[PDB]
DNA sequence: CCGACAGCGCATCAGC
DNA sequence: GCTGATGCGC
DNA sequence: GTCGG
């Protein structure tokens, strides 16, 4: 945390242009400088210190400099006066508004929690059950709690077909004392990129998660991927634990590796990950990683028997998750 | 100084 | 209904 | 907003 009050900053200049301006490449442009300056091992003394760092160009060491002489940036204190910047940013903390339907929402008069409880029927599903657990999707989760939902996903998967290999990814796999969710990886002999021998695969793991209680509410669902919500039970006269969100994710098992590389992040690692590949001639997605051809076409998926095999191919030294939290 | 910026599942919509 | 674009959250 | 060619 040598350097958090640059990071701020840039995390929230970087959420303004998502939210409000709608200017996503400023919003990575924000995050990558945010995520460079975060692993700096040094408390940055200058705008021009820090510009020497890759990602951190002329405006950003400008803004450093200010921020450092005054503890604010005057861009941003107008932004939080900002009624309506203000608004839009609230509105796209809950789960399904984005800066679209924030912004039209603040167009129709809605721009409060209040506002959102008592216009429910102007939101889809997903909008609808991210309102509901505004407050608890806010929370971290320990990673004590991350272990015993670890175990009854694990536990009740074995219940369904022993088969079954579930594997908690994100922030987790990298080793964090929290999470903001939890990420499972999915996979069944059955499915492979040759063929679907059995259908439900993952409805019946969802079915079966939701039979026990754990499993309290579904933001999407398809064949592959599921978005919802978890609780671990409480004991008697316990408080109960604060609803969670969980993905889970089944990939064909002969693409494992590229699934959890994909799946175990970060996200701003996995961006400068795939960024590196292409420049080293290559696409990597969740499930391969291909070569590009001379005319920058996708080729046919290259073989891979570890998450290292990925990382020799673009010649990066391997990381153990735990050096992948940019 | 301009084009590129990672890549994709699910939900929702418009147009036919 | 299907296709394809868009919004959203990774 | 930043960077490479
Ligand atoms: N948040 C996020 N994750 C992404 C993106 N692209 C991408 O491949 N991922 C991958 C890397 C993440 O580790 C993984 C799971 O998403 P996540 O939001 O749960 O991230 P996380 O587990 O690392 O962190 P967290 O839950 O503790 O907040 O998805 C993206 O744009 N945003
Ligand atoms: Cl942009
Ligand atoms: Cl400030
Ligand atoms: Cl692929
Ligand atoms: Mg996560
Ligand atoms: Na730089
Ligand atoms: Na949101
Ligand atoms: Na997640």
């Amino acid at each position: 945390t040598l350097n958090g009050g640059i990071t701020d900053m840039l995390t929230e200049l970087a959420n303004f242009e998502k939210n409000v301006s709608q200017a996503i490449h400023k919003y990575n442009a924000y995050r990558k400088a945010a995520s460079v300056i975060a692993k700096y091992p040094h408390k940055i003394k200058s705008g021009a210190e820090a510009k020497k760092l890759p990602g951190v160009g002329t405006k950003i060491a400008e803004k450093i400099d200010e921020f450092l002489a005054t503890g604010k940036l005057r861009k941003l204190e107008k932004i939080r006066q900002d009624d309506t910047s203000s608004s839009i940013n609230f509105l796209t903390r809950v789960s399904g508004i984005g800066p679209s339907a924030a912004r039209k929402f603040v167009d129709e008069g809605i721009k409060t929690l209040e506002d959102l409880r008592k216009n429910e029927d102007k939101l889809n599903h997903h909008q609808r059950i991210g309102l509901k657990y505004f407050g608890d999707f806010e929370k971290r989760i320990p990673r004590e709690e991350m272990l015993q939902m670890q175990d009854i996903v694990l536990n009740e998967v074995k219940k369904v077909d022993s088969e079954y290999i579930a594997t908690v990814c994100g922030s987790f796999r990298r080793g964090a004392e929290s999470s903001g969710d939890m990420d499972v990886l999915l996979t069944h002999p059955s499915f492979t990129s040759e063929s679907t021998k059995q259908p439900k695969l993952l409805h019946q793991v969802v079915e079966q998660l939701q039979k026990v209680h754990f499993i309290t509410d579904t933001l999407s669902k398809g064949e592959t991927k599921f978005m919802g919500v978890c609780q671990l039970p409480s004991k008697n006269d316990e408080k109960e634990y604060p609803h969670r969100r969980i993905d889970i994710r089944l990939i064909p098992k002969d693409q494992y590796y590229c699934g959890v590389l994909y799946f175990t992040g970060s996200d701003i690692f996995n961006k400068n990950m795939r960024a590196h590949a292409l420049e080293k001639g290559f696409t990597i997605n969740e499930y391969t990683i291909r070569p590009l051809g001379v005319t920058g076409v996708a080729g046919e998926p290259l073989p891979v028997d570890s998450e290292k095999d990925i990382f020799d191919y673009i010649q990066w030294k391997y990381r153990e998750p735990k050096d992948r939290s940019e």
